[PDB]
């Protein structure tokens, strides 16, 4: 279990990735979304380790933090980090790293290396922004070592080279508590809008899942819980093939818990896009949004005890994920539901866009917030 300042924070780091993911939504050059508030969470803890006066004093405010005493926000972040490391199979199916990439003419502050590896696991270097080729080099072979090839890549471009850049690499692949058979799969047309289809592998199984058709607001719920019931992955999917603004607007914190508890368990026949889904965010942008306005400004930052360099900002906040659909999970007694209990199954058929997260069971708070709007496959077009 969790300490109640851990309990704490990881309330608000949720409410922090609503907002964030809403600010994302907007943006209509961004397609598929992944968030995980502990890391977006654990970032904003940085700023308040490595800055002064306001800079740190904002960062502390974004996690509704002000009435904490830092060292209780730096160990509490910390806690949330590594209790995820446990709800999940460590290292196999959720791979993390966090490192922050200052100028070659900057040299970190020991006391700040010392924290925030203590805290976060922070990982430092220096970079040469100059040969623009061996700098990205650098940045997508750590995220690729990091997650072992999952994530070959954070970025095809550093827009602002003149600060510090922070780099979360993650992998996550969801481990069901009851696994799909390995040869449900076949191919199948993912509808990315009303007149546009992509070619994707889909898999397919029939079990018990808490689950609620809304039939007013027209979306359907499921709740697929993963290994051993420590956490549960949520799928929202509107009736008809369209934009997920729509459904965003009702994506509360208020309708979410009146969602959740409308779910029954009942007999569901589920098919998901299997593959990899690779989404790099530039969080920088939409932090200043939240109140974290002076880190993220050249002429405003205040990162002295992270570094005594001229006029040295938060640049970049890349958040990289690769996030896995598999098949695979723990096996079950087939005997146990059998015939009758799985006759006439809901069918909730992920054809078209969705919204997912992944909710601690035992506390509730968030792990990743995202949406599937482009999978990873072929555009579908007349030969």
């Amino acid at each position: 279990a969790l300490s109640p300042k851990a309990a704490t924070l990881a309330e608000r780091s949720a409410g922090l990735a609503f907002s964030l993911y809403q600010a994302m939504a907007k943006d209509q050059a961004v397609e598929n979304i992944l968030l995980s508030p502990v890391v977006v969470a654990s970032s904003l803890g940085l700023v308040s380790l490595g800055g002064k006066a306001t800079t740190a004093s904002q960062a502390k405010a974004v996690l509704s933090a002000e009435q904490l005493r830092d060292e209780e926000v730096h160990a509490g972040l910390g806690e949330l980090l590594r209790s995820l490391s446990n709800s999940t199979a460590r290292n196999v199916t959720w791979k993390l790293g966090s490192r922050l990439y200052g100028p070659s003419s900057v040299s970190f502050a020991e006391d700040f290396v010392r924290s925030s590896k203590q805290h976060y696991n922070c990982e430092h270097s220096k970079i040469n922004f100059r040969d623009k080729r061996s700098a990205l080099q650098s940045i997508n072979e750590w995220a690729a070592q990091t997650t072992d090839g999952k994530l070959p890549e954070v970025t095809k471009d550093v827009e602002r080279t003149d600060g510090a850049l922070l780099v979360n690499a993650m992998f996550f692949k969801p481990h069901w508590d009851e696994k799909f058979h390995h040869k449900m799969v076949d191919n199948r047309g993912f509808m990315v809008t009303r007149s546009y289809t992509v070619g994707v592998t889909m898999m397919h199984r029939t079990g018990l899942y808490n689950y609620y058709d809304d039939e007013k607001e027209k979306l359907q719920i499921v709740e697929m819980p993963l290994a051993h019931k420590l956490s549960s992955l949520i799928i929202l999917m509107p009736h008809h093939v369209e934009p997920l603004e729509r459904l965003e607007k009702l994506l509360t914190k208020e309708q979410l818990k009146i969602w959740m508890g409308k779910m029954q368990k009942k007999a569901v026949a589920i098919s998901l896009p299997k593959g990899v889904v690779e989404v790099t965010h530039d969080l920088q942008k939409h932090l200043a949004g939240l109140g974290l306005t002076e880190a993220i400004d050249k002429n405003k930052a205040d990162l002295s005890r992270m570094s005594g360099k001229k006029d040295l900002y938060l640049a970049s906040v890349f958040h990289a994920t690769a996030f896995e659909w598999d098949t695979e999970g723990n096996p079950f007694d087939q005997d146990i539901y059998g015939r009758e209990e799985l006759r006439s199954p809901k069918l909730f058929y992920a054809d078209h866009p969705f919204i997912f997260l992944v909710r601690d069971t035992q506390s509730g708070s968030l792990l990743f917030i995202g949406r599937l709007v482009r999978p990873k496959g072929d555009k579908m077009r007349d030969e």
